[PDB]
């Protein structure tokens, strides 16, 4: 089957750096320059190769066609109203972005608000961000190109659609909060640095800032409100209160759920907004997650996980605002995590648990935090919600493995509440009655129970045969519930797949001892889970090591990178997306520093220690035994996917692709694919969604031999 050869890669012997007193060999150091010919030529190299392998089997095109067929059907968000107004988020079904509309009644016409086709040939110009005025008349919203994380916000007037001369430039991770006055919007922005900012660059960013913008002014007279030069890593994101009375700031640093808490009452500012604000120090330190609701006068509910890893709700009164003095308005429930909370109709609470994996909906009364009615929903999530403290109604969306959504309104001055199907849509080709989600709870290797989700044709043979497509994430608190995936059921359909999601440690599914039992020392628990898993389905008899593939992204790339090193043997296939490969590097560059409190940091003794041992970069390794090698391995990512910057994925390929690519029992290839125009995921326009798909499904198909099943 290996019908090319490698790139010649040039490895810097000389590259050696003292960690703690372990010598770290890095021969592939120059891959961290994205801009020199040497690094350009590699990706040239590596893609020349890559491409030809994907495309030479007809199982892409087909794969291709039935994705294009599949995925074509209406796409909607949630209704939410803003003042007079309703909109909505539509993709008539292959539109490279959803256009957003507008109507002035539930009942009436609706029109284009804001078509962000039309910004690029390609599709590669995406909205990142947005924010109404309190009155609902005016609108900003950020842009992002190619899909860095790099955003300019631009500024519409609502009536007419009319397009204002405001643009705010160098805002990256950043809050868009309008002032009720209706004057001007909080958000952030970072120095200028040398070099370019467009998300080819893997410069650190340090040093975020708050500032104002008064709406009819040039950029330049913004105001600054808060920064923090002695604590360069800190982000500083601004919120109104629902009253408008006061600005809250919730202060970040790294990803853990934790944050100060500052408040403005924007009443006692000496002369409106002037510069650095009156802030008054409510939580200054990063022991809790303190999440806005809502307020009355002076008393604030917060959702937080102080002294509760399942989250709760608390009354903060900012005039005894000692901890001993607030209430607990909804008390942390024993399994169930609160994953989110909004206030609407001005005295309810809507509330969303996570029961093991899947999503409850409930409301509340603010005054008591008493249950009112449950909104009856079927095995998924929650993954779209409208309807704040002013509005008489909610829209909720539900998706599933099996069911691409449907959108419920509920109108809430009714004296009895009954939400109601507001939209549905079916996806005719896949009949969701052929297959069955089961969830097991497996044991991993210290005997905790793991829950995982298996999606299959119904009435199969658990005699080992079927290909199986194993996903994790497995870090940062995030819970991976379930979701529509036409490509994802088309490999079950046209490629008779079994599919697979293992809940594993480090992920939010049971609330902070969840992401907890997946971090820094206990990082290795992660990979154990995640084998485990797999080992599960083999057992099972699911599926078999040969017909295996592993997936996953981001956190979940370095999960199946690592996996590969580890446990070579249980694996036929791994895709590695966007992926964190070199754990000792990953905090020198754009935003990696804030990772650290999932991974530790290589400056730190201890840190390294845990890290050497899985560092998919300073692992790979020629299995010992005779019949075994590594798995077939795609590496994804883009040249300006400034989130995980594409040196992670380079440098790891060039040492696989050297290390085991260059031993004779290795027939299993070791490929890179370098996307264009591209970065992290979010934004990605439909057409690259669907050229990235039948990449993945054309891979293994090839890897694993596996017919077409028209
Ligand atoms: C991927 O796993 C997921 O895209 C990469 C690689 C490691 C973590 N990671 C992220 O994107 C992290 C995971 C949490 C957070 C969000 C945006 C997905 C919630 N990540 C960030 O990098 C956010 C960066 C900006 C930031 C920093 C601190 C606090 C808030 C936002």
């Amino acid at each position: 089957m290996l019908s090319f050869q490698y790139p010649d890669v040039y490895r810097d012997e000389t590259a050696i750096q003292d960690y703690h007193g372990h010598k770290v060999c890095d021969p592939y150091a120059w891959l961290e320059d994205p801009d020199s010919e040497q690094t350009k030529a590699f990706v040239e190299a590596q893609n020349k190769i890559t491409v030809p392998f994907l495309e030479q089997c007809p199982i892409r095109g087909l794969y291709k066609e039935r994705m294009t067929e599949l995925y074509d059907y209406p796409k909607y968000s949630c209704h939410f109203k803003k003042g007079k107004r309703y909109f909505y988020f539509y993709n008539t079904g292959l539109q490279n972005q959803r256009v957003l509309y507008v109507q002035d009644s539930l009942e009436g016409e609706a029109r284009v608000f804001l078509d962000p086709n039309i910004l690029s040939d390609d599709g590669t110009v995406a909205l990142r961000g947005y924010a109404f005025s309190e009155d609902g008349e005016y609108f900003a919203y950020g842009l992002s190109a190619s899909g860095s994380d790099w955003v300019t916000i631009k500024f519409m007037k609502v009536d007419g659609a009319k397009e204002l001369p405001d643009v705010l430039e160098r805002v990256k991770f950043s809050c868009m909060a309008w002032t009720h006055d209706g004057k001007g919007m909080f958000y952030n922005a970072y120095p200028q640095q040398d070099g370019k900012s467009d998300g080819t660059e893997t410069s650190t960013n340090l040093h975020q800032k708050l500032y104002y913008h008064v709406l009819g002014t040039d950029q330049s007279e913004d105001i600054l409100c808060a920064e923090f030069p002695d604590e360069p890593k800190w982000m500083g994101g601004a919120e109104l209160s629902d009253d408008g009375r006061y600005v809250l700031l919730s202060i970040r640093e790294g990803c853990d759920p934790v944050n100060r808490l500052w408040y403005c009452d924007l009443q006692q500012e000496s002369n409106g907004i002037t510069g650095i604000l009156k802030w008054v120090k409510l939580i200054d330190n990063f022991e809790g997650e303190y999440d806005y609701v809502t307020n009355e006068g002076t008393v604030f509910t917060f959702k937080t996980n102080r002294h509760s890893p399942n989250y709760r709700l608390i009354n903060i009164d900012f005039t005894d605002p000692e901890e001993s003095k607030w209430k607990v308005l909804v008390p942390e429930h024993e399994k169930d995590v609160l994953e989110w909370v909004a206030c609407v109709r001005s005295n309810f609470l809507v509330l969303c648990y996570l029961h093991d994996v899947k999503n409850t909906l409930q409301l509340h009364d603010l005054a008591t935090g008493a249950l009112l009615k449950i909104f009856p929903l079927e095995v998924g999530s929650v993954v779209g919600y409208s309807g704040q403290k002013k509005d008489t109604e909610i829209f909720y969306q539900f998706t599933s493995f099996l069911s691409p959504g449907i959108i419920y309104h509920c109108d809430l001055t009714k004296e009895e509440l009954e939400p109601r199907v507001f939209r549905e849509v079916t996806v005719k080709g896949i009949d969701a009655s052929d297959y069955q989600t089961v969830q097991i709870f497996y044991p991993s290797k210290d005997g905790t129970k793991i829950p995982m989700f298996i999606v299959h044709k119904k009435g199969i043979k658990l005699d080992g045969s079927h290909p199986a497509f194993l996903y994790g994430y497995g870090g940062f608190n995030i819970s991976i519930t379930p979701n529509y995936s036409v490509s994802r059921l088309i490999f079950v359909r046209h490629m008779g797949g079994v599919l697979a999601v293992a809940n594993i440690r480090g992920g939010g599914e049971y609330g902070e001892t969840w992401h907890k039992g997946g971090i820094l020392a206990n990082k290795q628990n992660c990979f154990d889970d995640f084998q485990c898993a797999a080992e599960y389905l083999i057992k099972e008899g699911y599926t078999s090591p040969k017909r295996l593939t592993i997936n996953g992204g981001s956190n979940g790339g370095l999960l199946v990178a690592t996996c590969a090193n580890q446990r070579p043997d249980l694996f036929g296939c791994v895709i590695a997306q966007v992926g964190v490969m070199d754990m000792l590097k990953f905090h020198k560059y754009t935003i990696g520093h804030a990772w650290t409190t999932d991974y530790g940091c290589s400056d730190s003794k201890q840190h390294f220690e845990w890290l050497i041992k899985y560092s998919p970069l300073h692992n790979v390794k020629l299995p010992e035994a005779d019949d075994i090698q590594y798995p077939s391995m795609l590496l994804l990512t883009a040249d300006h996917d400034d989130r995980v910057v594409p040196l992670h994925s380079l440098k790891f390929i060039a040492t696989l692709q050297y290390i085991v690519g260059r031993s004779r029992k290795q027939n299993n290839p070791l490929l890179i694919h370098v996307d264009t125009k591209a970065g992290h995921g979010a934004g990605k326009p439909t057409a690259k969604v669907i050229e990235e798909v039948s990449d993945m499904f054309a891979f293994i198909a090839r890897c694993l031999n596996i017919d077409w099943i028209p």
